[PDB]
């Protein structure tokens, strides 16, 4: 079924990723960056496949993923990347970009809805079925069914920016969204130095 | 003491206006941009001299005003320039950029407070007293009272000083990359209100 | 200082009020006015003075005041209507009509505050200065300082609505305050019905 | 079965709108009338058939559907026309009126529960069993899906049975005289929302 | 099945009310006594059996009912007499007492649990199962299934007091208990009153 | 002006007490029976004088005290009975009756107001001022200030003047049987406070 | 399968105790200690083997569990031991020590969900399913049901487990010492819990 | 007046600090330890004066202050000593302990009152009059005024330590409290690893 090629570390190269935009979700022991380490990056060229990447403890070095990362001319695609982005840097020391988030699309589009989950908009915008799954991501062993739930993360991202793209377009907010993606590093910066809680741009 | 020049539409010229910042703020009938019309449109070269300009109903020009705005030499600075963004691209047609916002600056540097506000800030950085009894007050009023001149004058007499502060509290604290993207997006989150997110966080997850 | 007529039970006649409008308050024992009876009722024809009306306990007849309630060529005049218009209707068996509020006016135009109190709006609009006073007005003696009180709410209403119609057109608001007005005796109607904690017009 | 009419922009005469009240709906790109366009109209004589009218972006006019809107003589029906009223004045420019509104009627005569919505009052009131799946979908879409014409049509194809019950149940519980006036104010509740307020009591104390 | 004696406005007599205690539910228009009328009494005399009394808009009189409420030497078995009371001093002019509460005494007794409701203390105490239904009680003509829905709310009554006065004594709650109960009809003159949202026992 | 008789863990006797009701509050070192022990009882004939009594920890008896506590022909009078019913049974046993508690009179009759603590209705009902400046003081040190032995007494003081004034309150006002009723209850309500049900009014739905 | 072996008051000797660690719950009438009494203790040696001990109404001594209680060379392991030890210490007059808590260690491991109940590490870490139908039951019934005997032996039959998967956990993610100084101020924050302090947070700014 | 020894980013020496316990207290520039910086120590030894040390950015040294933190023969005094704990902690890589925390004592001692602050205790126990101030502590220049409120925050620590120690006794709470304080050090542990939030003892 998925086509899912798993690596300890890093990707062993880039020649799958000869690409101007990839697809990126990461699994964690939790939801604060600072206490709850990254455990899986997970990573898609936009084929209908899928790198999932176990991350040690301690370890603070990726060169081929921290390339793509640091890569400008690479598009990081990432539903909801304000947390990634946040991890990501914190794991690595540098805060990827530039980015395209399927979330704050689908919140600029889908304005007949508040459901801008992954499955939801993969449902309606692809006609594609998504399983939701909380696990323990730091096991020393990850099991077939978490390699494929990180992998289906992935796996629809580029197709996911297409449409929302066109629905920018028709419905007349492309240069917000395209200002939004370029705040989204900020935005994740001020989570890890401090303002995870706060809306910066709030009266009070 | 502070000079006041009342005008009403728009400055006569700029010949005031031969600097590499301003600052600006409004006067309105309320909050909501769509419903409360903008009155007064005060700014100041940052000499300790304000201009106060009356804006009529249903005033939809304001050329010399909307030159300074336009330039991009020219940075705009507010006091949460969020809501003064959104008043002036309502009213005018353009989007001032580039901005520097004290607000959001002193919340990236004054990390011990919740007050944020000018006139705590006027106070705590500069020693400077401002009253906020006209805050509220009938905006369009035929005739602006002197009191309503002096508070919307005080409102960007020390924007300038404000925002040398700030800068250098934000270099200090290892900030100023940061405000700047902040002010670099700024345009845009009032362009987000005016399109219909004002009530929105756009970057929350829900 | 103040002209203040003191009255029980009703107003003697009506050769004061040879009126188009007239301004009214209320006292009661409080805020539920199935609990808490009518106490003073404090009217003015709008030449600055005041008819202050103490109310008996289970007193359901007032012939002369009643008169005005229920004549339809005068406009009575209230700052929040709806609690009052409910209190009389509940004692005198009538639903007063038509009304102007001055706090729903001033909701409609005063668009830069959030403080709509009569005190405040005096000051704003009036330059007149009124002295706030919480007191048992179902005493069997009412205190010079409660006359007092109780006929400051009056004396300012037909020139607040003065001021406040005006301003109802300057910004446009003149038909949707009428309604409003038209209205204001079923939302209070409403309140006695069971509905005084519902917004009958909202979603949910 | 139930009859769907498709029509693009407008009614194509009135022909079978020679009646006494009509029910209407509508679909849009979301809650906000000034950011999300109106994109289909539904409506139906009461009679078991529904007209979906889909709506163009920039669409300033629709003259046969605003020749009933305006009919006095002609009672608009709506469940929660409290929306649907300020989106088709804000689309082509004219307050429905007179109104009956579904939802305002199931609150002041179904005291005993606090779900009023559509779906809920047509399987207590009459048995009805519809769909909300296509509630959230793309109403903007190039070509509506069958669907989505069958979930608009459904949303007035029983407004009328609604209506019936309810005057019947507002008339046994005393509260006739409160709705009318209830529906007599809801266009300027419209209006108000339009205008500003739609997150405002306006009877509200504070 | 049920053992169900369908009635308008009244028990036809009391012969079947020779007992020291009944078992009493209402429906009404909703949770609103002021609003909300009352439209069946259910009553049952400890038999298995249940009297369902269709009560008219506007009827002031139950002769036989309002008996069996004034007779001092039957107790009025509730689950949750507090709405109960209120509605039926409303209905028909005079406070019915004395009263037990087995929801007052579930909550003295079963202290291992949140759940007070019916259908829980059926299924713990009785093991016996009743079955949830909201609908129109004012209709014209109630259905069965209402009938048998009604009737059920007072058929296992006199068998949870019998419980639940054992578990109070073992316990040691019994005196508490009963004073709740001698209270509880003051209670509910007191929600009559106006103070339905306040614990007038607290300290604010 | 006050008269204050100070003793040590008890009346001497009862010859200022050959009256029909008494007034009594309590000092202890906080607001849980269970672990705040009783610190004073004040007690007043409602001649304007008061005895303050200091409590010795782990003291287990008070014999004059607790015969008016039990005597049934004695009203004893409370500012929120609630409390002080509960720490008299705790401390010494008897659970006193009958009672009369100013605070639910005034929850009864001053329909107009949220503010019902005895500070308050003394100022309201009496023209009487009150400090409260001790209220949160070491009510356990070995030796009591004088301000200490005043607060306690002003406690007790007015009692019997505001009886007076709320029982006819309830009579004007309708409400004297609920009242009484409400009074019947205090001493099982303060007796499921210390049985474990201080958080819970148990006349409550859920 | 399991093995239950049933007692009334007490384990009549030691003799299947000759263990570094025993697992420990307990069941009574409710969440407040002082009100509720204790009604059975369950305890396991983690050999897959449960004794189930009925605590009558009034107990005072059960002197073979409170040697294991007592004595420090064994480990008391409960899942939330701050309401045991409460429990038990009010009970029989013993504080347990030392203890593990296998919630207290979710919450310092589990760090992606906020579901630390019993029933779902159970499921979680050990793929074992148990019920809490009886959670919720009379524990103080004359005659334990099969049922209730069985909850209760499922409670303490998993904790040994439970612990040496937390135990790695902990030391895999950096927090042993963290949680063994949790572990060392239970018995500590369960009296305070029996003192009065069962709402607040002693930790707590305010 | 007041005997304050103004240092640059450490005490010169522990001449004045041959003691047992050491009166301390902190100010940043915030309440969030990770993001807001340590910029005065403020310590006493117990003898009614103070040192005040301000801390430079990036200053991670102060080697007698922190042999004092170190040192397990000298109890460090603090009132509310969580948040200065974890303070300091992270700013010179060691965890102070043991610990005397005179809030903590105050809410184990002072039952009757809800004010715990430390202007509060200081009145009521020693009757010591002290005056609360927020301000920039990162400052370049620290003013007399906040030289003069960073050292009235440690000058009666000593003193209140010795009342609340008694108090304890009196109250029989001593060992509870010495279990408190030999927890605290973790507490302030667990809040810079992310459980700021989070009472780890509470059921959910």
């Amino acid at each position: 079924s998925m086509t899912i090629r798993f690596h300890r570390n890093d990707l062993p190269n880039l020649d799958n990723y000869q690409v101007d935009a990839v697809a990126i979700d990461t699994e964690t022991l939790g939801l604060n960056p600072h206490r709850d380490r990254l455990c899986v990056v997970q990573i898609s060229p936009g084929d209908g496949t899928a790198d999932v990447i176990q991350i040690e403890a301690g370890q603070k070095k990726a060169p081929n993923l921290v390339k793509l990362l640091k890569d400008r001319s690479i598009t990081k695609i990432f539903h909801f990347g304000r947390f990634d982005l946040a991890v990501l840097a914190h794991a690595f020391g540098t805060m990827p970009q530039p980015v395209f988030c399927t979330k704050i699309a689908s919140k600029l589009t889908r304005t007949y809805t508040d459901r801008h989950g992954l499955k939801e908009i993969c449902s309606e915008l692809l006609d594609v079925s998504i399983s939701k799954q909380s696990s323990d991501w730091a096991a020393e062993v990850l099991s077939q069914a978490q390699l494929e739930y990180a992998a289906s993360d992935v796996l629809y991202l580029h197709r996911l920016k297409a449409v929302l793209e066109q629905r920018l377009e028709r419905d007349g907010r492309t240069k917000q969204a395209e200002a939004c993606f370029k705040f989204l590093p900020t935005r994740s910066e001020l989570d890890l130095m401090g303002w995870a809680e706060s809306d910066i741009f709030a009266h009070s």
